[PDB]
DNA sequence: GTGGCGTGGGCGGCGTGGGCGT
DNA sequence: CACGCCCACGCCGCCCACGCCA
């Protein structure tokens, strides 16, 4: 387990150096990617994906059992559990 | 099934989530995060808190379609509109 | 009766961190 | 490194419901 986080209060170690690079940005604030819609920040570009959903409505993902319709697949995840 | 269930003795209660069971514990904890600023009293639950803000603004927000009187609350509205199908 | 309101439960919205596949 | 699933946690904020109070 390879990638040691060189931040002091940190002793957070990675398997891949993405994984730790992605990490780092915690401690920096950085924050890539904005919303071409709000002018929100945010530290990575799979959520900020899902996030334009939220103005979209784009919503993949069914509820097998009601077919009601989630932006995310944790979502339905989730949602799903409430039937059983 | 419900996998999280409360782990305390008289209570046999089960939730799907664990966020669930975080905020059913403080029921046992008897604490009270949240505070209204204006009154000093303290709340369990943010939402609680918000709608516990409106006794002191008046503000209310829902309206009875059938006769236009306003409510705090929604259920306070819906309670409510029970009256007009009656008699 | 009608309405004020504390407060728990169900559950969707959604930010965002790790793990990891390609 | 890049993109982009899957997963997990935590808080927010709605609906509902009940139940006690004036
Ligand atoms: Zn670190
Ligand atoms: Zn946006
Ligand atoms: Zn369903
Ligand atoms: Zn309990
Ligand atoms: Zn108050
Ligand atoms: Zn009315």
């Amino acid at each position: 387990r390879p990638y040691a986080c060189p931040v002091e209060s940190c002793d957070r170690r990675f398997s891949r150096s993405d994984e730790l690079t992605r990490h780092i940005r915690i401690h920096t604030g950085q924050k890539p990617f904005q919303c071409r819609i709000c002018m929100r920040n945010f530290s990575r570009s799979d959520h900020l994906t899902t996030h334009i959903r939220t103005h979209t409505g784009e919503k993949p993902f069914a509820c097998d059992i009601c077919g009601r319709k989630f932006a995310r697949s944790d979502e339905r995840k989730r949602h799903t559990k409430i039937h059983l």
